[PDB]
């Protein structure tokens, strides 16, 4: 029995939970679990647990060493570690650093806390890619300071990830929460949901072929993951929506798409830089094609109409 | 070759790195590595994966829900679910909203991220206890707000993670950082170390005498995370110190020494309320003993000397 009598009445009721702004109820307290996608999320991530070194890559490395590889091939591969070794960080540190802050619920927090350790696994995998085949380490990770088409990419990214990082930034206005749900959109919608999918296809191109094929297995392992991040993400900006109605503007809904057709184009450029004449009978026209299509499929999920209608090339995604 | 050329200035060099105020060099490049032990503990960690429901809870709910079990005993495991049930949100929760941002170090960084998830999956521990128990999870969760002891303990952690998180906070003066590294200290040592110790302790005792197994298994698994989250901790703040040499005065170190023993009445006002008589051999008698001992421990490990220098009576510990 309490021997604090009032703090009874502290316990949690579930209709006052909310996924922002919600410092009524005690957000330390898992119970009793309101959003269940995000229990649910949280359950099938630490299902899909890995270790990247559990892949062998003896295979890799004699082809990587050996003289079958066409500079075209290498340069795919070289230039998506490049992009992917940094690109995890961004979104752990995001993760971390402005969304957690900001998702006043302790399910939805439970969910991050998962999210951003495997973005920490996806940084590992990188790392022990690149140490495998004797690259040099220091020279990948700079890369988005040292290739143009991945610096756009990044700076496009602190385009968002800047405002909710202010000391004084907060979500208890409708602008302050406007903010926080393109910085949503930004790090969810577009860099896990577009900018990772050329590199995807790309590097699980060679797996099919049966070329790289640790690579290709770990990048398996990490789109398994990705998928759940954006689910996540859309679920999260749907409920966000939906309980802070005033918010979802035309004028947001049009900063919206016109952040995800500047994406696009990034996500076309790095696609012609990874590919500037073709390896594996791909092209870059079919990225022009496949960007557009995925992007119609992300706007789509938080209710905008596609602006595109590309027809998509590569089916088997 | 890179298309920026200026890019390749901006490769991290190994001799700018350190674990706090480091804003000279790019926090998003894990590499190269410099503290090494953070980049173990990731590893260490992450080998150490488990998930709750996979330990079998049928024999727990049978003696459970038998005649077989005292109320005294009954009471051991209900008040130490209910302290260790929001411990470990408020550990998550610091990691991420207080150490996370200040902690400038990728590799370090790598590890708090796979220690915060390690506190997910201890919290979703309790919950499956709860659910199996068939115990209400409200009034459990809830334990903090209604259970004096248990209070006491949370509302003095509070008393350091409080500061760090102020929208102005920073690490870059003195006194800024002495304030992170009580936190450090409060969490770590205090909460992590000395705080969560009389409960294993009493837990295990159940499963070495063969009753409640499968909450002693689990406890086994937290324990091990445990230790590590505690060695992490030590190495980060002895780092730190190592670092900023100037912070640690003859006052720090007194007013760490005043927190420890603080904790130590609080942990031992806790065992008291856990044991008003015993059970399976154990005696409050015997906290007193083992909290101070256990102090001792944690205290000589970040340079400061024993004070209370008690023996340790249960030493399979
Ligand atoms: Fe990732
Ligand atoms: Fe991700
Ligand atoms: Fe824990
Ligand atoms: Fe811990
Ligand atoms: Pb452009
Ligand atoms: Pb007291």
């Amino acid at each position: 029995q309490a021997d604090i009598l009032d703090g009874k009445q502290k316990r949690v009721n579930l209709n006052s939970k909310r996924l922002v702004n919600c410092n009524q109820v005690d957000v330390n307290q898992l119970v009793p679990i309101k959003y269940k996608w995000a229990w649910e999320h949280y359950l099938n991530g630490c299902a899909n647990n890995w270790l990247p070194t559990e892949i062998p890559m003896g295979k890799d490395i004699e082809l990587w060493k050996s003289d079958r590889l066409s500079e075209d091939e290498r340069r795919v591969i070289l230039l998506n570690l490049g992009f992917f070794s940094t690109a995890e960080s961004l979104v752990g540190n995001n993760i971390v650093l402005a969304i957690f802050k900001h998702v006043t619920n302790p399910e939805a927090r439970q969910y991050l806390l998962r999210q951003a350790f495997e973005e920490a696994v996806h940084t590992h995998t990188y790392l022990y890619i690149c140490e495998s085949l004797g690259l040099d380490e220091k020279e990948i990770f700079n890369a988005y300071n040292e290739r143009a088409a991945i610096k756009a990419k990044d700076d496009f990214q602190m385009e968002i990830t800047g405002k909710v990082l202010d000391p004084n930034f907060r979500t208890d206005s409708v602008e302050g929460l406007q903010e926080f749900v393109k910085n949503l959109v930004g790090y969810y919608i577009i860099m896990e949901g577009i900018f990772f999918y050329s590199g995807f296809v790309m590097i699980l191109s060679f797996h099919r072929q049966n070329k790289m094929i640790g690579i290709g297995e770990q990048y398996q392992y990490i789109l398994r993951d990705e998928t759940i991040h954006l689910n996540f993400g859309i679920d999260l900006i749907n409920g966000i929506k939906e309980e802070n109605p005033e918010i979802w503007t035309p004028e947001l809904q049009q900063e919206i798409v016109e952040l995800i057709k500047r994406a696009v184009d990034l996500e076309i450029e790095y696609a012609q830089d990874c590919l500037p004449r073709g390896i594996l009978g791909l092209r870059a026209s079919m990225f022009i094609d496949y960007v557009q299509h995925i992007a119609d499929r992300r706007l789509e999920r938080i209710g905008l109409k596609p602006i595109y209608h590309t027809k998509n090339p590569f089916p088997w995604m």
